[PDB]
């Protein structure tokens, strides 16, 4: 009934689009969501709406967007909220666009395992 | 002796640079780092050699420069590791250490979680 749809921005390397594929792994493994996909801003497959017709056509009415970037900014404000067509989805069916990372304490946690190369 | 040096992409929105600056002051509150400096990539100020020479010229030898991003990419191995002069300003007496990004840590899992749900 509802999906989580993670978006990232995408690479020419091939990073990015692990990372985004590791995540989604790691959150199937916890069953919280029926139906899990994930969508590239640039240069990669699969692409945003691409994602989310995946997601409709699974039987998904409440499409959760959650955006894995650090921050906002162009992509987070223009960008998505356009391919999302926010500002080819039915009646029936509600995107729900979510926050980013932001300056979660988590993330200074991760910062200082990196500090010492853990 | 040592600093950290948070490094960040940079944006012509505010936004990216308030996140580095509130990640630099939250790590200051931790007490682990004698100094920690931030610098972003692109557009905006200090830049990633100011971030360096100001955390040199309050004493520091060893420059653990973490990058700020989530993933690898063309900034991560190719930008930063330049403007480190890390590939092709720096003293001898000084080492540069250079960090990993975040990377799909199971911290960044729980954190889209919480997303997920608007917390």
């Amino acid at each position: 009934m509802e999906a989580l749809v993670l978006v990232g921005h995408g690479s020419r390397l091939p990073y990015s689009k692990e990372l985004l594929v590791k995540l989604a792994e790691k959150v199937k493994e916890r069953n919280l969501f029926p139906i899990v996909e994930i969508g590239l801003m640039e240069f990669s497959e699969p692409t945003i709406p691409q994602a989310v017709k995946k997601a409709i056509e699974q039987g998904a009415k409440r499409i959760i967007v959650v955006p894995v970037f650090l921050a906002h900014g162009i992509h987070t404000t223009r960008d998505i909220p356009r391919l999302l067509g926010l500002i080819e989805i039915p009646e029936d069916v509600e995107i729900i666009y979510r926050e980013p990372i932001g300056a979660d304490d988590r993330i200074v946690d991760i910062i200082i395992d990196r500090a010492f190369g853990r």
